[PDB]
């Protein structure tokens, strides 16, 4: 029994109810009822939070005047104060979104956790470039700041899609003006506390919870606003992109989702293959930017490989939330629960053998088999727990057939062959390939898609790369 | 001089538009035409992508290649521009009204220096290995984008071809190129040369055409993957729209700006006027980096004015192949009216013309120099891109207020400061928002150190390490031990 | 304040010298014995290079550890050393004669600072994926070299020991650590506290002891992998002889230098005096860093030399602790007359003694700060490392001139230049022959930038990303692919 | 039947005898007969060369000026000149070493062309950092170049090892004072004539043939060099550093020598494993810094491994240089053609069964048996054409008999799995572990020894370290 204490838009480190004055709901998936209602935000409240990031990104700020190690110590202690309430946050998150509680708290903060710490120490570590030229010329490289950096979360992930893009963010010296999903806005209000509390200079980091078409089209337009970040939808994602295009040309990175693959070899360990390709679909619901939509399996293991997908599909407890003995939760919005048994009988109609689940108990693990490519189970993501399993004969069939996505998030092998190992990892149109394991990400690997599945990347140096503007300095000397 | 080459280059191949229609290249100093070459469309480009889609698809001859074949590739085409360097630089005037020197020492060095750069770097893109746990094994590869397309203006026809060309063929894309309508003449020589250079067919192709037409059709493509385009900020951000309402195709934009020159009152005095003039009027005005906004300390400004008024009415105008030539031809009457128009408002928002104002003889395109005087930031030749021989010089008190009256502007290109005082160059240089801030020079472009724009001036850099990363996909593999 | 800890430090515990034998270190102040700790030889220092052997073997607890959890053991160290700060920081200055304010804000500071920078650098380390062929699979690891010494002076006893802890315990080496036998006070204190933090036993042993005794079982020890020595020339010399003629073991080396300080005619005067004023008597007169040849040009010459001997006169000198001193005892009675000596060559050679050139109380260890005049290149005080409070200025006519007067010696570890020129300051910095070039400030070191010297004033460099290079030994994994 | 022309000390693109008149005479280790009698040098030519070289290094000298990119198109000049006359070097190579002329012509010159070019590329892009500090500093790092610099080299790759040294330290804009082996100078002194025709300046690069005791530590001693390069023995690499230690600490590159492992596991492709590591020891007739000295394989496939590596060492053609037949040559000295049958019987003592050759005829190749580690056969390097074959149980275990040895300069694993490649390529202590190939070197990949094989790398980025010197400028603004 939690009380929510954070409900307001968060601007220079003051809390702010909406000049409109209205207000929204967000409510538990798990217990149908309201948590409570939260400031609803709209254009003029970012209006506001974009003036507050760029004042306190003016030059001569206290924000703009800090030592790179400062602005790196202030990242530790935001992370020192999420690991302190790290309990708090984690409920909030479940509240939110029907996770399990244990999985908001060794997963959710654990990752915001070490994120946060790892992006503090790169703060006095970005660094330019000397240029050799002409012997009478110094030219060199400034790696600056870009300014006031819009980020945009859904609910799949709340809090950590959003230090994902704060972390690197400010470490670099940027102003933020952050915009959670509607259906989950709380961990990111909690988190202004955090920030205001950790010494944070006003202005630094506002907030504006509300609705995409409000607030969120108010920041992919804004014209004083130099950069977006957003995971979400592919379609949203479009959306963002062209508003930023007819507006000011903000610089803009995408996470969006994809048609997965995971690729079973012939000699896989065969265990670890199917409770990792379970684990990659049916975690977090399904409901997962790194979901697994598509499992190629070779001939010689194919059969018995369906057989060990389905005996782990039944064995999964599913349950209330706060549970010690769950791992999954319920979805979040029959908005698209009917539109995934929808697409259950998508796969009967063309012909694959279901020989497991196939409709709502929360929903019954499913499984597919005999699936083929054609088939609109192999086709669109699904967005919740069906296995699609499919056969191929040789690597470079599924190496086609894996690519005939216009995606490309992530991809997973499986297989103890050294050749066949590097041969999959080159040839996979990825941004991450993961081999012999499953949803291994750290905040030192960078992260993001291919082709439709994103621009850009998220954790790693080249997470550094989204948030900074290379200025070339060249002096001639006589 | 013989246009050898008209037709859509693609497969390494010659191809009359799938319309047979054709449109003319013009050339602004004769006002005259060279020839007709063929007008491509959306069926056209559809061509040349499948093309390219086919010369990167793993396996293919292009992909097998080495690095290293690929860096020597790069040097064999630059070894050939060499070769034919006056040929494609005599192409260049002839469409640009480029001053025929000036294409072939500034134009055509610029662009054997950038593919000879960009040549060694193939065998040098390198990723990471990223320590995370004693039983995983975690790098990057830096992958090749794709099919990448290069859109690009008439200012600066084949570097700005070049500028593209070279990262993304030595990254090993393969590419859709559609030069300028104006001015598609180098850009088609080159495919003769990428041809006998050793590049296998499809790995780079050419549509000449219009934008609304061909660039429109690039843009919107959902099989390019990557999309280069040197131009107006307007057509800039139609391109990322396309981009955008398609397929999310990763995009470089080197657009325009108000690009800031400012002249302290330490100043070597001479040289900020030298540099300052030639950085107003080079390439008769029409550059990316054209000097638009002369901030000059208060201590300095009449004397500096009067100094810069010399160097602009001394400065040669006339024919582009005559030795002696500094500035010829505005590249077609759709500017020529449209700087005209500009120069009037000066008048009619009341700066002091100091030199020039007028067109320099009834029958041509040409323009003689024009200096103004005690502009102010409101007037309409100090807040929009005037892109001819105008050289709008303005006061300042505090190096405190041009920094903000500099980073007032919408733009961030270029930037110049001119100044003895080490603590103000380095004061300004941190503070002024533009891509590249010279000190003591103007037009100081190196193939290794990047270029691009702040804030609507573009998305990204050319020429230099940077460029490498607008041409490359990152992918992490992460490998867990048992 | 009592001392703790008086004991050798190996595998986490406390051990009596092998020989039972004991030395004491004593206070340049007071003049009096502070305490006796273990003197270490050759067998405690074989034992303490087994226990670093065992903690690096493969399996180890030390090597399972994250890349991300050596940074966590760094930062909590880090933050130990900030909670006994003001401990630290007092045996410092007890065994050093170091004002505790100077210790406290300065020495103290940059430990936390450095084991903060390189806390972050951990998970950081990161090697290449390197392009070869199409069938080959290329990338390169970083791996830690091994069990690595570290040998310091007492100039900055602490400060130089963790300059070297830090990276070599980032990139997950395990570390024998010899403190000078002046100054091991502070050594010994942060083994406890690398205890507290919970590093494991044998990653940080510590054997205190003389030069010819432990220092030279560690730069001979067929073990260890990596030398880091600050200090001597000479010694520095006969340590990579020892390293040399044993195992190749790497080496890194921070030595002396006749460090200059160069004083442009337009220099902010005031600043030049005082920051070059504190550059010769910092920490005094005893640093790597410390300014040792101050050439003014002419046009200034006299008036500076006028205005930096009020400095010299009004500066307080004084018992350590008493809030209000800048400069403290010498280190000990062997330096104390050799300072003194070489005082009286600069009257001999004659300079004129514009300022003190004497010692001030007859009891203690201290010298009131000296200044001298017309100093030439020749001189005993512009050719030798004096490391005490002497101010020898000279004149220069030229900035050529400067520049291969400047470069005239064997040494380049720091040089300052003052001006407001901007040509001046870049092209002194280009052609000093120097690891640092400080321009308008004197003694600027951070954790982030590189620091080390220039020809027989070091190999190598401490302190930034570079760092990392001293700690770890390129790995090349090459697969080729059926 | 070439004719020699160059046979003097190059000096500021000058040719001269040694000012004590003095000459030693090459021979031809194949056909024993001189070819010709070469400048014999020594300290006050060295003091002449260095100077020379100090002048060309002076600021404003016409090398100093240059552009970055024109210092690279010197050196592509200099490949295209090498690329030029490469039969007329391959074939001073062979008269010089015995080697093959294919193998001078495909081997080591292909490796000095694809050197030369590779690093012409990396002179524009040797760039430093500028460093995030305080708000009011500007600071950053330059690479400068280090000054004169020595190489010294060996016999067995001659030109190769000498362009290793040469092509990172022009590129980085040093001059140099080169010494070859005594043994074969010839290479060297030619491509001092194409260094003046691609028209580097005078005194950037000069060359002092000579004896090692005599010439190379007139150079380790010579106060006035600045860093050296070294590839020789280990004892020799040790006086060198001592030499320079007790002069002017000078920077020290050492490419020395080990006792290189090759692991073969049970799961390998046999007929690889056999051949690579056949073509590991016996190539370059065992005289090569790669040698593969100690062959470890698992008991799965041990005795049958033996036996196809004796039919293989049987087939290989032995003969003449010049031989288009040929596979191996002459050693190139008895000194140690003494000491390689003098420990072939040392592992007949010790017990090895030996299945194969075990004397003179050149000589035959030899293949042991049974070996084990305390046999002074798997103790000390051959520098010769034997095969000890060592077993193995265990993964962990041979990773620690692989480490046991103070060298560590490459190692060779042989498996398709996974698991099994990467952990011993994690675990070998060597600067090069290859996987299923042995030789395989590349410009752009590093090269160099961990523990007593070395300090420091050739080939690759890393190889600009060792030919620059970091200098850190700081700079306070008010
Ligand atoms: N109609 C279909 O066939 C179909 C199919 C799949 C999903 N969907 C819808 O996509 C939604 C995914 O929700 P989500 O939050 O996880 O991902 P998302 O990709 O839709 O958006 C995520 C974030 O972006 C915000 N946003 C929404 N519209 C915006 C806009 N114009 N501009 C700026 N920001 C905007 C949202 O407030 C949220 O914070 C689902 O809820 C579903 O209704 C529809
Ligand atoms: N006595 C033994 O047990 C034993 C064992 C193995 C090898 N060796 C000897 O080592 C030699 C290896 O010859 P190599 O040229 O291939 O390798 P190397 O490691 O001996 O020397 C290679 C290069 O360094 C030069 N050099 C020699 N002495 C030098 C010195 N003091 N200072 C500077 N340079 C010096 C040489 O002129 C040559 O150019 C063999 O010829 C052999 O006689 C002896
Ligand atoms: Cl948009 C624009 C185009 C060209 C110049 C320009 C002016 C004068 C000299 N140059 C040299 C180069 C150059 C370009 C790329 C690689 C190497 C050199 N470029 C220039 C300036 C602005």
């Amino acid at each position: 029994n939690l009380e929510v204490k954070f409900t307001k838009i968060f601007i220079n480190n003051e809390w702010h109810e909406s000049k409109s004055g209205k207000k929204f709901a967000t409510c538990n998936p798990s217990t149908r009822e309201q948590i409570c209602e939260v400031e609803e935000g709209d254009k003029p409240d970012v209006d506001k939070a974009v003036e507050a990031a760029q004042v306190a990104f003016q030059r001569g700020s206290p924000w703009r005047r800090l030592d790179a190690l400062s602005r790196g110590r202030l990242l530790h202690q935001l992370a020192d104060l999420v690991e302190r309430d790290r309990a708090t946050l984690a409920a909030l998150e479940t509240m939110d979104t029907g996770k399990p509680f244990l999985h908001a708290f060794f997963i959710d903060l654990e990752g915001c956790i070490r994120t946060l710490r790892y992006f503090a120490g790169w703060a006095d570590k970005i660094q330019g470039k000397t240029i050799p030229t002409d012997d009478n010329v110094v030219c060199f490289t400034r790696h600056e700041p870009i300014g006031v950096c819009g980020a945009i979360t859904p609910w799949n992930f709340p809090l950590l899609m959003l230090v994902w893009k704060l972390a690197p963010a400010l470490c670099c010296g940027n102003t933020m003006v952050l915009k959670p999903a509607e259906q989950t806005p709380l961990t990111a209000l909690y988190l202004g506390s955090l920030i205001k509390e950790a010494g944070f200079p006003p202005g630094v980091v506002n907030i504006v919870p509300g609705f995409g078409p409000t607030v969120g089209a108010a920041i992919s337009s804004h014209p004083q606003i130099n950069k977006i970040a957003f995971t979400g939808s592919t379609e949203v994602g479009k959306l963002v992109k062209e508003a930023a295009s007819r507006s000011n040309l903000k610089r803009v990175t995408l996470e969006l989702g994809g048609k997965n693959p995971c690729i079973v070899c012939a000699d896989a360990d065969l265990d670890l293959a199917v409770e990792c390709a379970h684990q990659g679909v049916f975690f977090n619901q399904g409901q997962c930017c790194t979901a697994a939509s598509r499992v190629f399996v070779e001939e010689q293991v194919y059969s018995e490989f369906v057989r060990r997908s389905v005996e782990y599909a039944k064995k999964r407890p599913v349950g209330d939330p706060f549970d010690v003995k769950t791992e999954q939760g319920p979805q979040i919005d029959q908005k698209q629960f009917d539109k995934i048994l929808e697409l259950i009988e998508s796969g009967k109609k063309e012909g694959a053998k279901l020989e497991c689940g196939g409709s709502a108990m929360f929903i019954k693990p499913t499984v597919f088999s005999e699936v083929t490519d054609n088939m609109r189970i192999a086709k669109e993501e699904i967005f919740g727990p069906v296995q699609p399993i499919l056969k191929f004969k040789s690597i470079e069939e599924v190496i086609k057939r894996a690519n005939s996505t216009d995606y490309g998030l992530t991809a997973a092998v499986f297989t103890k062959n050294l050749d066949k190992a590097l041969k999959l990892a080159s040839a996979l149109e990825s941004g991450t390939v993961w081999i012999n394991c499953y949803n291994a990400l750290y905040a030192q690997a960078p992260f993001g898609g291919f082709k439709m599945s994103g621009n850009g990347r998220e954790l790693g140096e080249y997470a550094l790369a989204e948030y900074t503007e290379v200025k070339t300095v060249t002096i001639k000397l006589g």
